[PDB]
């Protein structure tokens, strides 16, 4: 029941993508490796309450790497909205509920902001606002090492689960391997002070939903509480850390869900 | 020098407390366990910058253990200010700033609010809001069990740091281990629906300045970063996790010094 195709939008880009569904839409926004196989598990239970479900690998990233170097190089929140509208346009999505975590968090807020007719709501997942510069400095390394450090800070670190990462298979890590250097060199330096949360009033009211992982060490994502808080935005955590769609998959799945049914009954 | 003496409060307990330094009054309070060498690099880097501080054993807990029974059962924020009032009162310790972390966070916030006259300003951290199923579960175990079983979790699960927790050294240690039965029968089932946080209007504009540890998982005290910004009270992270004076102890004595002087400041202003 899964379809898995390509489609080109006229920025440059070929996309991979996958749709399951029929129903209201979802569409879920891969974190900055742009790996949408992540989400697999997720896709057939969400679908099978009622939803069209969308995903796709990023720009440059796994199977959409017939993109041009723009959109993923100097990466900004506001480049990636640009990018998922235009992949949204080319599906005949109107009106998207949306997902993202880390990069895809900063998206999805910048879709919601930027193109609040097209967004039913947004969920959004450890948004980066901070510059780390220990992975700011990975940018000038050579690509072996890039993808050796940041393989081992998923793996070991991050994933909130390392048996389901591990089990993601050899050849979901062989794609993960090749976007390590491409996201180090497009991502960090660029994509945290583009964050669209420097206007706390512009949240406000706003169909948006926050989460933190629960394990995630306090410190990581201690501003997004503040702020959401700050916004009167509904914060709260997912099990596990960066990758609830790995590490937790029902339970993404049941959010992903029960979220999407809350803001379809105000709605109305 | 370092006092270290005990002194007897009308309440029927008989404290060990430690006293260093000339200035304005520090105290600090211990979490749960009540042990406040947990405290000894911190007090007197503290004093050195000009501050007499004050800190002592809890009631029921190390060297502390003389007190009537109602003074480590069914404990609250509530009873706890009132206890450190005592103390205060003993040394005449007109006006102090205070520190506590989780039973102690607690205590300062009801000290903050209760006896505002007393208290310069409060630094709290990691206030327990919730009931565990787990810890409150523990009383009803033997005492060797409670006391291995706590050992274990406060290494391993919120020390945030293996090797400081274990050169508090082996008098410490067999403190902490007497103390374990003590805490699980008298203060998980009791202290966090005693949190006094749940008025956020009465916390607005006080002199509070609220930590969580940086590497604390993020559920833990997650609603102390709500309640604190709720409250416009000033929110933010010492290293390590539950007990920063122990794992960190230099940036632990720095903190409460920049915030007593932040504060001295602004009371001048
Ligand atoms: C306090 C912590 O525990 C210290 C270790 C944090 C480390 O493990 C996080 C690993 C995932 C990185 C996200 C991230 C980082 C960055 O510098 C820029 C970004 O754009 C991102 C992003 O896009 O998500
Ligand atoms: C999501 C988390 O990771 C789950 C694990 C949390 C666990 O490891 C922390 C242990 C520290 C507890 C202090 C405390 C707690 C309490 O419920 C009542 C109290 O009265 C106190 C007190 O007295 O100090
Ligand atoms: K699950
Ligand atoms: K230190």
């Amino acid at each position: 029941m899964r379809t898995r195709s390509t489609i080109s939008t006229p920025n440059g880009i070929t996309w991979y993508y996958e749709q399951e569904g029929t129903g209201p839409d979802i569409v879920l926004v891969p974190d900055g490796l742009g790996e949408c196989q992540m989400f697999d598990s997720s896709v057939s239970q969400i679908a099978a309450q009622g939803f069209r479900v969308t995903t796709f690998d990023m720009p440059g990233m796994s199977r959409s790497a017939k993109a041009p170097a723009e959109t993923y190089t100097e990466v900004t929140a506001q480049k990636l909205a640009s990018y998922v509208i235009s992949i949204l346009d080319a599906l005949d999505i109107k009106h998207a509920t949306v997902w993202g975590c880390s990069s895809g968090a900063s998206t999805v807020v910048a879709l919601l902001l930027g193109y609040p007719d097209r967004i039913r709501n947004a969920m959004c997942h450890e948004l980066p606002t901070k510059l780390l510069d220990h992975l700011s400095n990975t940018a000038v390394l050579e690509d072996e090492e890039i993808s050796n450090i940041l393989a081992n800070v998923m793996l070991n670190d991050v994933s909130g689960g390392s048996e389901a990462w591990q089990a993601l298979g050899v050849e979901v890590h062989a794609r993960l391997h090749k976007n390590y250097p491409v996201w180090a060199r497009g991502y960090p330096r660029t994509i945290p002070p583009s964050a669209p949360v420097q206007d706390v009033e512009a949240l406000r009211g706003k169909p948006l939903d926050w989460t933190v992982g629960a394990a995630t060490p306090t410190e990581s994502f201690f501003d997004n509480i503040v702020t959401a808080t700050k916004a009167g935005v509904n914060i709260g955590l997912l099990p596990g850390m960066h990758f609830p769609y790995v590490s937790h998959p029902d339970v993404f799945a049941k959010y992903v869900v029960e979220t999407t049914q809350k803001h379809l009954w105000n709605s109305s």
